[PDB]
DNA sequence: ATGTGAGT
DNA sequence: AAACTCACAT
């Protein structure tokens, strides 16, 4: 719905003025929730008067709504588009390891530009530099034939350190889609559970040979559990290499695996549909866990799952490929 | 120990 | 959406 589209529109780019160039994040917040509790609302509003029923829907906003309905337009808005103070900090904003924060800083010393970020790089962290190096690999979508050859070269050399391991590449590929943004993995080991101790290891020695091999190119970070960096698919001579491609490794005990590969799978609205349908039946779930509830309404331990057919078993729906998974 | 920042 | 992991400075 699909009828306030506008409204919501002019919210969620109210909501990111606030963010990166007033940095006032209440606002920002009251704008985004005002805009959900919008697009659910089965009518095609006519004023700001009937907007305002609505929670978390006041005053200020009711007041835009009719400028908005009277004119198609915001002075507020056109305001700021023509305004490149915004204009600026929004585009420093689309390199991996800038925010807000420092788009701000920058633009106020003159650094508006990439070509004045690498005539900068001094005022740049590590993550930063190699966010700049590779800005240009990075905006670019990564086509699903070269996405299939990625998983094997990991899930290959993981089965060679030890056969035991569990390597799962999620995310709308996984869905089956054409192509993507970065590639995303899911792992787990049998000697490592909720209760269990502690093997850091388990990450370290699978992102090590990965290095090993020239697959991992560069670190943006590296810890006990989570992976970020960049890997690139080899070329054959020295003439053509591929672009730069970001990549995420995530370390996960057994026991809760599968919630997982069910939720970095997603879609984002299958997994709305699931965690409502998965409620009714009495349950909860989430990136960890299944719980049953309570008479009353409450949660508790969770039951045990050895496989993504465990989980729609419980709530009684039928497993559902992940291609059948958009909606 | 704490706070700010950034990404998923 | 939001809770969680890591980086950097204090
Ligand atoms: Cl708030
Ligand atoms: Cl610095
Ligand atoms: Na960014
Ligand atoms: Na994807």
């Amino acid at each position: 719905e699909t009828l306030n589209g506008g409204i919501t529109d002019m919210l969620v780019e109210l909501a990111n003025f606030e963010k990166n160039v007033s940095q006032a994040i209440h606002k920002y917040n009251a704008y985004r929730k005002a805009a959900s509790v919008i697009a659910k609302y089965p009518h095609k509003i006519k004023s700001g008067a009937e907007a305002k029923k609505l929670p978390g829907v006041g005053t200020k906003i009711a007041e835009k709504i009719d400028e908005f309905l009277a004119t198609g337009k915001l002075r507020k808005l056109e305001k700021i588009r023509q305004d490149d103070t915004s204009s600026s900090i929004n585009f420093l904003t689309r390199v991996t390891g800038i925010g807000p924060s420092a788009a701000r800083k920058l633009v106020d010393e003159g650094i508006k530009t990439l070509e004045d970020l690498r005539k900068n790089e001094d005022k740049l962290n590590h993550h930063q530099r190699i966010g700049l190096k590779y800005f240009e690999d990075f905006e670019k979508r990564i086509p699903r034939e070269e996405m299939l050859q990625m998983q094997d070269i990991v899930l290959n050399e993981v089965k060679k350190l030890d056969p035991e391991y569990i390597a799962t590449v999620c995310g709308s590929f996984r869905r089956g889609a054409e192509s993507s943004g970065d590639m995303d993995v899911l792992l787990t080991h049998p000697n490592f559970t909720s209760e269990s101790s502690k093997q850091p290891k388990l990450l370290h020695r699978v992102v090590e040979q990965l290095q090993k091999v020239r697959f991992i190119t560069d670190t943006l970070s590296k810890g006990e559990t989570k992976f970020m960096g960049v890997c690139q698919l080899p070329s054959e001579n020295d003439e053509n290499e591929y672009p730069h491609r970001r990549i995420d490794i995530r370390l996960i005990p057994k026991d809760q695996y599968y919630c997982g590969v069910l939720y970095f799978t997603g879609s984002d609205i299958f997994n709305k549909n699931m965690r409502a349908h998965a409620l009714e039946k009495g349950f909860t779930i989430n990136k960890y866990t299944i719980r049953p509830l309570g008479v009353t309404g409450v949660a508790g331990e969770p039951l045990p799952v050895d496989s993504e057919q465990d989980i729609f078993d419980y709530i009684q729906w039928r497993y559902r490929e992940p291609k059948d998974r958009s909606e």
